[PDB]
Protein backbone atom coordinates (compact mmCIF):
# COMPACT_ATOMS: atom_id res chain seq x y z
CA UNK A 1 0.00 0.00 0.00
CA UNK A 2 1.27 3.14 -1.17
CA UNK A 3 -0.70 6.52 -2.05
CA UNK A 4 0.46 9.71 -4.00
CA UNK A 5 0.40 12.93 -1.77
CA UNK A 6 -3.00 13.45 -4.28
CA UNK A 7 -4.88 10.62 -2.96
CA UNK A 8 -3.71 11.45 1.09
CA UNK A 9 -5.26 14.82 0.81
CA UNK A 10 -8.49 13.43 -0.98
CA UNK A 11 -9.08 11.22 2.31
CA UNK A 12 -8.67 13.94 4.16
CA UNK A 13 -10.96 16.14 2.38
CA UNK A 14 -8.61 19.23 1.55
CA UNK A 15 -10.43 21.68 0.04
CA UNK A 16 -10.74 21.79 -3.80
CA UNK A 17 -9.92 24.72 -6.54
CA UNK A 18 -7.54 26.08 -4.06
CA UNK A 19 -3.38 25.36 -4.47
CA UNK A 20 -1.67 27.82 -2.14
CA UNK A 21 -1.56 30.93 -4.96
CA UNK A 22 -0.07 33.96 -3.24
CA UNK A 23 0.92 32.13 -0.59
CA UNK A 24 4.80 31.49 0.70
CA UNK A 25 5.61 28.28 2.29
CA UNK A 26 9.13 27.79 4.49
CA UNK A 27 10.27 24.59 4.97
CA UNK A 28 13.48 23.91 7.09
CA UNK A 29 16.52 21.99 6.22
CA UNK A 30 19.35 20.73 8.20
CA UNK A 31 21.39 18.95 6.10
CA UNK A 32 21.70 17.32 2.37
CA UNK A 33 19.28 19.14 -0.46
CA UNK A 34 17.15 18.64 -3.41
CA UNK A 35 18.01 17.41 -6.79
CA UNK A 36 16.00 19.57 -9.01
CA UNK A 37 15.55 16.38 -11.55
CA UNK A 38 13.16 14.62 -9.07
CA UNK A 39 11.26 17.23 -7.96
CA UNK A 40 11.14 18.08 -12.09
CA UNK A 41 10.05 14.30 -12.65
CA UNK A 42 8.01 13.78 -9.48
CA UNK A 43 5.58 16.89 -10.15
CA UNK A 44 4.89 16.11 -13.52
CA UNK A 45 4.31 12.59 -13.17
CA UNK A 46 1.33 13.67 -10.79
CA UNK A 47 -0.24 15.99 -13.16
CA UNK A 48 1.00 19.19 -10.97
CA UNK A 49 2.26 22.57 -12.32
CA UNK A 50 5.67 22.87 -11.37
CA UNK A 51 5.85 24.92 -8.40
CA UNK A 52 8.60 27.49 -7.55
CA UNK A 53 11.29 26.36 -5.22
CA UNK A 54 13.99 28.96 -3.47
CA UNK A 55 16.63 28.02 -1.22
CA UNK A 56 17.96 30.48 1.23
CA UNK A 57 21.44 30.28 2.97
CA UNK A 58 21.84 30.37 6.46
CA UNK A 59 25.03 30.29 8.90
CA UNK A 60 27.11 29.15 5.65
CA UNK A 61 24.78 26.26 4.52
CA UNK A 62 23.24 25.51 1.23
CA UNK A 63 21.23 23.35 -0.67
CA UNK A 64 23.66 20.61 -0.98
CA UNK A 65 21.73 17.10 -2.58
CA UNK A 66 24.59 14.42 -2.53
CA UNK A 67 22.79 12.05 -4.56
CA UNK A 68 22.76 9.38 -1.93
CA UNK A 69 19.52 8.49 -1.69
CA UNK A 70 19.37 6.89 0.97
CA UNK A 71 20.99 10.40 2.71
CA UNK A 72 19.48 13.54 4.26
CA UNK A 73 18.62 14.16 0.38
CA UNK A 74 15.77 11.97 1.29
CA UNK A 75 14.49 14.31 4.31
CA UNK A 76 14.96 16.95 2.29
CA UNK A 77 13.09 15.81 -1.07
CA UNK A 78 10.21 13.97 1.14
CA UNK A 79 9.32 17.68 2.78
CA UNK A 80 9.37 19.00 -0.91
CA UNK A 81 7.35 16.60 -2.82
CA UNK A 82 4.70 16.06 -0.22
CA UNK A 83 4.04 19.77 0.54
CA UNK A 84 4.43 21.20 -3.22
CA UNK A 85 2.48 18.29 -4.66
CA UNK A 86 -0.46 19.89 -2.56
CA UNK A 87 0.35 23.38 -2.42
CA UNK A 88 1.66 23.80 -6.04
CA UNK A 89 1.05 27.48 -6.69
CA UNK A 90 2.80 27.99 -3.60
CA UNK A 91 6.81 29.49 -3.59
CA UNK A 92 8.13 27.28 -1.37
CA UNK A 93 11.43 28.64 0.26
CA UNK A 94 13.83 26.40 1.61
CA UNK A 95 15.84 27.37 4.60
CA UNK A 96 19.40 25.12 4.42
CA UNK A 97 21.43 25.85 8.47
CA UNK A 98 24.01 23.46 9.80
CA UNK A 99 23.11 20.70 11.64
CA UNK A 100 23.24 22.22 14.96
CA UNK A 101 20.63 23.61 17.25
CA UNK A 102 21.73 27.05 16.46
CA UNK A 103 21.30 26.31 12.98
CA UNK A 104 17.76 25.23 13.05
CA UNK A 105 17.04 28.35 15.35
CA UNK A 106 18.91 30.58 13.10
CA UNK A 107 16.69 28.97 9.78
CA UNK A 108 13.75 29.49 11.54
CA UNK A 109 13.88 33.04 12.82
CA UNK A 110 15.36 33.71 9.45
CA UNK A 111 11.78 32.52 7.79
CA UNK A 112 9.91 34.36 10.03
CA UNK A 113 11.32 37.80 9.82
CA UNK A 114 11.88 36.88 5.90
CA UNK A 115 11.15 40.71 5.09
CA UNK A 116 11.41 39.53 1.00
CA UNK A 117 9.86 35.68 1.21
CA UNK A 118 7.19 36.29 4.01
CA UNK A 119 6.38 32.94 4.17
CA UNK A 120 3.00 32.53 5.98
CA UNK A 121 3.51 28.73 7.08
CA UNK A 122 6.52 27.14 8.08
CA UNK A 123 6.70 23.12 8.47
CA UNK A 124 9.14 21.33 10.27
CA UNK A 125 10.47 17.65 10.60
CA UNK A 126 13.63 18.21 12.61
CA UNK A 127 14.30 17.67 15.98
CA UNK A 128 15.06 15.37 19.32
CA UNK A 129 13.57 14.70 22.54
CA UNK A 130 13.11 17.57 24.94
CA UNK A 131 15.79 16.36 27.11
CA UNK A 132 18.95 16.60 24.51
CA UNK A 133 17.67 20.62 24.18
CA UNK A 134 19.35 22.87 26.56
CA UNK A 135 17.66 25.53 28.90
CA UNK A 136 18.72 27.83 26.74
CA UNK A 137 18.03 26.67 23.29
CA UNK A 138 14.42 25.83 24.23
CA UNK A 139 13.79 29.49 25.52
CA UNK A 140 15.26 30.87 22.39
CA UNK A 141 13.37 28.31 20.25
CA UNK A 142 9.84 29.34 22.00
CA UNK A 143 10.31 33.20 21.67
CA UNK A 144 10.47 32.50 17.90
CA UNK A 145 7.14 30.23 18.01
CA UNK A 146 6.11 33.11 19.95
CA UNK A 147 7.16 35.95 17.29
CA UNK A 148 5.74 33.33 14.78
CA UNK A 149 2.12 33.54 16.46
CA UNK A 150 2.50 37.34 16.42
CA UNK A 151 3.05 37.39 12.86
CA UNK A 152 0.70 35.25 12.08
CA UNK A 153 2.70 32.60 10.58
CA UNK A 154 1.88 28.92 11.07
CA UNK A 155 4.41 26.49 12.40
CA UNK A 156 4.14 22.97 12.27
CA UNK A 157 6.07 19.56 13.32
CA UNK A 158 6.86 16.50 12.97
CA UNK A 159 6.26 14.50 16.25
CA UNK A 160 8.48 11.97 16.08
CA UNK A 161 9.05 8.79 14.74
CA UNK A 162 10.23 6.80 17.51
CA UNK A 163 7.21 6.27 19.66
CA UNK A 164 6.41 7.14 23.24
CA UNK A 165 9.86 6.92 24.25
CA UNK A 166 11.61 9.40 21.61
CA UNK A 167 14.59 7.03 20.47
CA UNK A 168 15.90 7.31 24.33
CA UNK A 169 16.85 3.75 25.99
CA UNK A 170 17.56 6.01 29.27
CA UNK A 171 14.14 4.07 30.42
CA UNK A 172 11.35 6.78 30.57
CA UNK A 173 9.14 7.94 28.22
CA UNK A 174 9.41 11.33 25.93
CA UNK A 175 7.87 13.93 23.99
CA UNK A 176 10.28 14.81 20.90
CA UNK A 177 10.88 19.34 20.46
CA UNK A 178 10.06 21.71 18.94
CA UNK A 179 6.50 19.54 18.68
CA UNK A 180 6.28 19.87 22.44
CA UNK A 181 6.27 23.73 22.07
CA UNK A 182 2.75 24.66 22.97
CA UNK A 183 3.10 27.61 20.04
CA UNK A 184 3.57 24.76 17.65
CA UNK A 185 1.11 22.66 15.98
CA UNK A 186 2.76 19.05 16.53
CA UNK A 187 1.86 16.48 13.84
CA UNK A 188 1.35 12.72 15.12
CA UNK A 189 1.02 9.53 12.58
CA UNK A 190 -1.75 7.68 11.59
CA UNK A 191 -2.02 3.73 9.70
CA UNK A 192 -3.84 5.03 6.71
CA UNK A 193 -6.76 2.92 4.66
CA UNK A 194 -8.72 4.95 2.10
CA UNK A 195 -9.35 5.28 -1.34
CA UNK A 196 -11.62 7.62 -3.64
CA UNK A 197 -11.68 10.51 -0.92
CA UNK A 198 -13.14 8.03 2.20
CA UNK A 199 -11.23 7.03 4.76
CA UNK A 200 -11.59 2.78 5.73
CA UNK A 201 -9.62 2.98 8.96
CA UNK A 202 -7.04 4.99 10.57
CA UNK A 203 -5.20 4.10 13.40
CA UNK A 204 -2.11 4.50 15.29
CA UNK A 205 0.95 4.28 13.47
CA UNK A 206 3.21 1.77 15.29
CA UNK A 207 5.57 -0.96 13.17
CA UNK A 208 7.98 -1.28 16.24
CA UNK A 209 11.20 -0.25 17.23
CA UNK A 210 12.45 -1.41 13.92
CA UNK A 211 9.59 0.32 11.99
CA UNK A 212 9.15 3.45 13.36
CA UNK A 213 6.08 4.83 15.66
CA UNK A 214 4.28 8.04 15.94
CA UNK A 215 5.82 10.32 18.76
CA UNK A 216 3.24 11.72 21.17
CA UNK A 217 2.93 12.17 25.34
CA UNK A 218 3.26 14.80 28.00
CA UNK A 219 5.45 17.19 27.76
CA UNK A 220 8.24 17.16 30.69
CA UNK A 221 9.30 21.40 29.64
CA UNK A 222 6.02 23.37 28.94
CA UNK A 223 2.60 23.05 31.82
CA UNK A 224 -0.41 21.88 30.54
CA UNK A 225 -1.73 25.24 27.78
CA UNK A 226 -5.01 26.32 29.04
CA UNK A 227 -6.24 25.67 25.49
CA UNK A 228 -6.07 22.27 26.31
CA UNK A 229 -7.46 22.45 29.99
CA UNK A 230 -10.07 19.98 28.84
CA UNK A 231 -9.00 17.92 26.03
CA UNK A 232 -8.59 14.97 28.88
CA UNK A 233 -4.50 14.87 28.54
CA UNK A 234 -2.84 12.77 30.97
CA UNK A 235 -0.14 13.33 33.44
CA UNK A 236 3.23 11.78 31.88
CA UNK A 237 3.63 8.01 32.23
CA UNK A 238 6.89 9.01 34.56
CA UNK A 239 6.71 8.44 37.61
CA UNK A 240 6.05 11.69 39.71
CA UNK A 241 3.02 11.97 36.67
CA UNK A 242 3.58 15.96 36.42
CA UNK A 243 0.99 17.20 33.99
CA UNK A 244 2.16 18.78 31.08
CA UNK A 245 1.77 19.46 27.41
CA UNK A 246 0.51 17.19 25.48
CA UNK A 247 1.25 16.26 22.06
CA UNK A 248 0.26 16.29 19.38
CA UNK A 249 -2.01 17.84 17.89
CA UNK A 250 -3.14 16.65 14.89
CA UNK A 251 -2.28 13.50 12.94
CA UNK A 252 -1.91 12.32 9.40
CA UNK A 253 -0.65 8.91 7.44
CA UNK A 254 2.60 8.44 8.64
CA UNK A 255 3.17 4.60 8.04
CA UNK A 256 5.52 3.70 5.59
CA UNK A 257 3.80 0.73 5.12
CA UNK A 258 0.66 2.60 3.90
CA UNK A 259 3.14 5.07 2.74
CA UNK A 260 3.97 8.00 0.55
CA UNK A 261 4.90 7.52 -2.95
CA UNK A 262 7.85 9.65 -3.83
CA UNK A 263 11.05 10.23 -5.37
CA UNK A 264 14.48 10.61 -4.10
CA UNK A 265 17.28 11.24 -6.41
CA UNK A 266 15.48 9.53 -9.11
CA UNK A 267 14.58 6.65 -7.28
CA UNK A 268 11.20 5.49 -6.99
CA UNK A 269 10.38 4.77 -3.49
CA UNK A 270 8.24 4.52 -0.63
CA UNK A 271 8.54 6.91 2.59
CA UNK A 272 6.68 7.27 5.70
CA UNK A 273 6.87 9.20 9.13
CA UNK A 274 5.75 12.02 10.88
CA UNK A 275 7.51 14.19 8.89
CA UNK A 276 5.26 13.47 5.95
CA UNK A 277 2.38 15.08 7.94
CA UNK A 278 3.77 18.55 8.90
CA UNK A 279 4.28 19.35 4.92
CA UNK A 280 1.00 17.76 4.21
CA UNK A 281 -0.47 20.07 6.76
CA UNK A 282 1.56 22.99 6.07
CA UNK A 283 -0.34 22.86 2.15
CA UNK A 284 -3.94 22.31 4.01
CA UNK A 285 -3.40 25.71 5.84
CA UNK A 286 -1.83 27.51 2.42
CA UNK A 287 -4.55 26.39 0.77
CA UNK A 288 -6.93 27.95 3.65
CA UNK A 289 -5.01 30.91 3.46
CA UNK A 290 -5.66 31.38 0.15
CA UNK A 291 -9.26 31.38 0.43
CA UNK A 292 -9.39 33.37 3.76
CA UNK A 293 -7.24 35.88 1.75
CA UNK A 294 -5.06 36.37 4.63
CA UNK A 295 -2.92 33.94 7.30
CA UNK A 296 -4.60 32.35 10.00
CA UNK A 297 -1.50 31.76 11.97
CA UNK A 298 -1.42 30.07 15.12
CA UNK A 299 -3.79 27.80 15.24
CA UNK A 300 -3.63 25.52 18.31
CA UNK A 301 -6.32 27.45 20.62
CA UNK A 302 -8.82 27.35 17.28
CA UNK A 303 -8.40 23.60 17.28
CA UNK A 304 -9.17 22.22 20.71
CA UNK A 305 -12.51 24.40 20.38
CA UNK A 306 -13.59 22.70 17.09
CA UNK A 307 -16.59 20.58 16.96
CA UNK A 308 -15.47 16.97 17.24
CA UNK A 309 -17.04 16.40 13.51
CA UNK A 310 -13.96 18.79 12.23
CA UNK A 311 -11.85 15.72 12.77
CA UNK A 312 -11.53 11.86 12.08
CA UNK A 313 -10.99 10.72 15.57
CA UNK A 314 -8.13 7.93 15.88
CA UNK A 315 -9.50 5.61 18.79
CA UNK A 316 -7.14 2.82 18.20
CA UNK A 317 -3.57 1.63 19.10
CA UNK A 318 -0.64 2.78 21.16
CA UNK A 319 2.61 4.65 20.44
CA UNK A 320 4.67 2.48 22.77
CA UNK A 321 7.86 0.67 20.81
CA UNK A 322 9.94 -0.21 24.26
CA UNK A 323 7.07 -1.98 26.05
CA UNK A 324 4.66 -3.80 26.29
CA UNK A 325 2.69 -1.32 28.67
CA UNK A 326 0.85 0.38 25.65
CA UNK A 327 2.06 4.03 26.59
CA UNK A 328 0.54 5.52 24.95
CA UNK A 329 -2.68 4.45 23.72
CA UNK A 330 -5.20 5.88 21.64
CA UNK A 331 -9.28 6.54 21.86
CA UNK A 332 -12.04 8.65 22.00
CA UNK A 333 -11.46 12.33 21.24
CA UNK A 334 -7.35 13.79 22.49
CA UNK A 335 -4.66 11.05 23.26
CA UNK A 336 -1.28 11.22 23.26
CA UNK A 337 -0.70 9.77 20.03
CA UNK A 338 -3.07 11.17 17.48
CA UNK A 339 -3.77 14.44 19.44
CA UNK A 340 -7.24 15.37 17.94
CA UNK A 341 -7.71 13.41 14.93
CA UNK A 342 -6.56 13.45 11.11
CA UNK A 343 -8.54 17.44 10.11
CA UNK A 344 -11.21 17.11 7.45
CA UNK A 345 -10.25 19.74 5.31
CA UNK A 346 -13.19 21.52 3.92
CA UNK A 347 -14.98 21.52 7.40
CA UNK A 348 -11.53 23.34 9.18
CA UNK A 349 -12.02 25.60 6.31
CA UNK A 350 -15.99 25.96 6.80
CA UNK A 351 -14.81 26.88 10.43
CA UNK A 352 -12.20 29.35 10.03
CA UNK A 353 -14.56 31.35 7.66
CA UNK A 354 -16.55 34.68 8.26
CA1 LIG B 1 -8.57 9.90 19.55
Amino acid sequence: TAYTPLDVAQAYQFPEGLDGQGQCIAIIELGGGYDEASLAQYFASLGVPAPQVVSVSVDGASNQPTGDPSGPDGHVELDIEVAGALAPGAKFAVYFAPNTDAGFLDAITTAIHDPTLKPSVVSISWGGPEDSWTSAAIAAMNRAFLDAAALGVTVLAAAGNSGSTDGEQDGLYHVDFPAASPYVLACGGTRLVASGGRIAQETVWNDGPDGGATGGGVSRIFPLPAWQEHANVPPSANPGASSGRGVPDLAGNADPATGYEVVIDGEATVIGGTSAVAPLFAALVARINQKLGKAVGYLNPTLYQLPADVFHDITEGNNDIANRAQIYQAGPGWDPCTGLGSPIGVRLLQALLP
